[PDB]
């Protein structure tokens, strides 16, 4: 474990550790032993090249599938060229059974099929299931975190900063709406891509499957095979590998969340370093670092450069297949352990999260001059021309603060009804916040 | 024009030359001045500052957006934040030089409420728009349709599959077409699903302004009204100073994957003329060069470096913005210039292809190896075993041909039934095709 090179299976392990159920050998194992029991249990069902086994016999075939031990992928690995191995373990397992019945059927494991049409539905079922068990809640966690700060700090005045600068008052509650808007957005992309597999033979096109079983529809039958045994979308269309483009959508779509949540990384560092918010220091005793983001920032960089690298070389395999896609698929699961590891430390983040109130109404009464538009437009809708020209030439060598404003509007906004006046002279910088409070708690409902 | 610096610009202006309308400065004054404008009708036809003008003055109002010369543009380059205050400016003085009562009441009433990135993302998000449905789409669409009218009259013609680069199960050249075909509609039906959104929210996001200036105006249902009714756009409702851009980048991920799946098809295009089995209608007379594909290739690797580029910068925006997403942005038009040049130049290529018979022909008559297979699959159907190693021990020390296959068949295979044996002599390279004939002229259905 400490020997470890990759920090996936070094010092990141606990936080990725069930990610090896669906990425690492024993789960790639696993689920080709799964692909070709069901192969042949699906040859069976459909009766192309032999009739149906008893009752018990399928049971018997099923179970080597069901009960997958440490044990049984430990022979496998002994056998190991790589599903060749699988197809030699499910044969060993038919032939220990001593039904006539299996020993007939056992030389119809792996029949017609490619190495490719084994692998490419084991990696579609571990993908679909890593996504929808582990991966996208663990983003829908943070949409729920977001949604909750959203909330619950709608109405608490934030000096707004563009290009660094103040700006027009939001509210915290607001920003973090922004970002759970977002991540909405993001998921449901996501899980709108369809996860496909193929099942073609050597080079797509049922060469075998044709000569074997003259008046089988093959296209109808693995539609068939696929969807009942797997709940896969079938990919009608490949060489002797399925084309991946699936995957380089996934990878797409998680990329994009992944960039809105160093967006969110960054902004929280720079609101925590600004002191407006705090986190519930080798020599500093009361230094507190957001290192949560910090550390998540790094890792969703890292996973992005797989992503990247999915969707630029996923898409170019020479002619009916190169090998080369066969090395940076297997890094799938790295990729996923690094948002992973990222999405837990933005969630452990989160969750120190407090406002510090003094320290945001402060700031915000220190930036009287952002008070300047609200009173430019209310003169404009009176009729005034050259709003901006007459605060430029007013505060022309002054340093602007609440009394220099307000003074503005007593002596060169009293043409103005001196109700609307008295909603000008009202106004403060934390209580010009538009709508902010209204669109942060409702961000939900208006998704 | 010959001392420009970008190729865009240079050497490929008239095969990219129809973006400037969409993509340029040009493009970009016209657009803002049409934004402003309609913002200004919609503030008529609302009556929320203002009791609406005359049927006449509405309609020379309009013109200023209908009618867009290059004096009109020339005027505003002359007037020029800086950039759009420019364009205020010129409504203005087109409202002011009207002589209309009417007008010269409302013109002060131009760009009201809205801050530049309102007049900006929408003057984007319609030449965006536009553009990908107009012209590179259609692009796209012209290549999806050449490789359907390949798939379907080459459906038939055998060619020898290559996997690792080597001799493989034969396929036809109308199959290997209609995989590019397929792979293609995906990405075109993906991009188009993509929904081009707009904000219109002021400074930050939030309408202080709006707010203030009419308390009781529901800025949400109006803004929405506003963008659908004058633009036909989706309104992204959360946004800071600026709109979050994450559509642009779903858009250029969906490019980027459409642009992978040709470089695939140009690599495979150069590999089969290669290996002289297409051919196209300073030394060598007779030497006919795949340029078309190759300098595609070259221009599509370019345009996803802008894309990539898009998707991991145009995410992050610190606090509530800073300035860095507007000097990327600039540069769509060049990444999609990039997209159409190499479009184009895939569109040119696929018109010069055409089969060369005799060698496709020949070669596969090189390689009964590949009949290893369908052999195998039909000794194993009536139940032999290691069919493989039988295969593997006869042709030791031997290079494999057509003698030695059919004298496999006629010696080794003798046990079948005479009629499976005959089956089995009857067939040929050229004529194990699978379903590849079938597969490739019903993609359009299929697929």
């Amino acid at each position: 474990h400490l020997k470890n090179i990759s920090p996936i299976d070094g010092r990141y392990k606990k936080a990725c550790g069930e990610l090896s159920a669906f990425f690492s050998e024993h789960a790639l194992i696993k689920h080709r032993i799964i692909v070709e029991v069901r192969w042949l249990l699906f040859l069976n069902e459909e009766e192309l090249f032999f009739e149906k086994v008893t009752d018990h016999s399928v049971e018997v075939l099923n179970q080597i599938a069901t009960n997958i031990t440490d044990s049984d992928i430990a022979r496998v690995k002994a056998i190991e060229h790589d599903v060749k191995a699988v197809e030699y373990f499910v044969k060993e397992k038919l032939k220990n059974s001593k039904r006539e019945d299996l020993l007939k059927i056992k030389e119809y494991v792996h029949y017609l099929c490619t190495s490719e049409d084994i692998n490419n539905v084991a990696y579609a079922t571990c993908l679909k299931a890593c996504l929808n068990d582990v991966v996208i809640p663990c983003l829908e966690k943070i949409m729920l975190k977001l949604k909750d700060l959203a909330v619950e700090y709608s109405h608490v005045p934030l000096l707004s900063r563009t290009h660094g600068q103040p700006a027009s008052s939001t509210t915290f509650g607001k920003e973090m709406a922004n970002f759970y808007a977002r991540i909405h957005h993001h998921v449901g992309v996501i899980r709108r891509v369809k996860v496909c597999a193929k099942f073609n033979g050597a080079v797509g096109n049922f060469n075998a499957h044709k000569v074997a079983s003259k008046d089988t529809d093959w296209v109808n039958t693995i539609g068939l095979f696929l969807k009942k045994h797997f709940n896969l979308t079938y990919s009608i269309y490949c060489t002797q590998i399925q084309d991946h483009d699936y995957i380089c959508e996934l990878c797409d779509g998680l990329a994009r969340a992944n960039g809105t949540l160093i967006d969110l990384c960054v902004d929280i560092w720079l609101y925590i370093s600004n002191n407006l918010l705090k986190l519930k220091s080798s020599t500093m005793p009361h230094k507190v670092n957001p290192i949560d983001f910090e550390n998540a920032e790094g890792n969703l960089h890292i996973a992005n450069a797989f992503f990247k690298l999915f969707s630029s070389k996923l898409p170019t395999s020479r002619l009916q297949r190169d090998l080369s896609d066969s090395t940076v698929l297997r890094n799938i699961g790295s990729s996923l352990a690094y948002c992973l590891i990222a999405y837990k430390s933005v969630l452990k983040g989160l969750n120190k999260i407090d406002i510090d109130r003094r320290n945001l109404e402060e700031e915000l009464n220190q930036n009287w001059s952002t008070l300047a538009e609200p009173i430019q437009i209310v003169m404009k809708r009176h009729n005034y021309v050259d709003a901006y020209e007459e605060l430029k030439q007013f505060t022309r060598g002054k340093v602007i603060d609440q009394k220099i404003m307000q003074e503005f509007i007593k002596t060169k906004c009293a043409f103005l009804p001196q109700d609307v006046v008295d909603q000008l002279l009202e106004l403060t910088p934390a209580t010009y916040t538009g709508y902010a409070d209204y669109l942060a708690k409702n961000v939900e409902r208006l998704s």
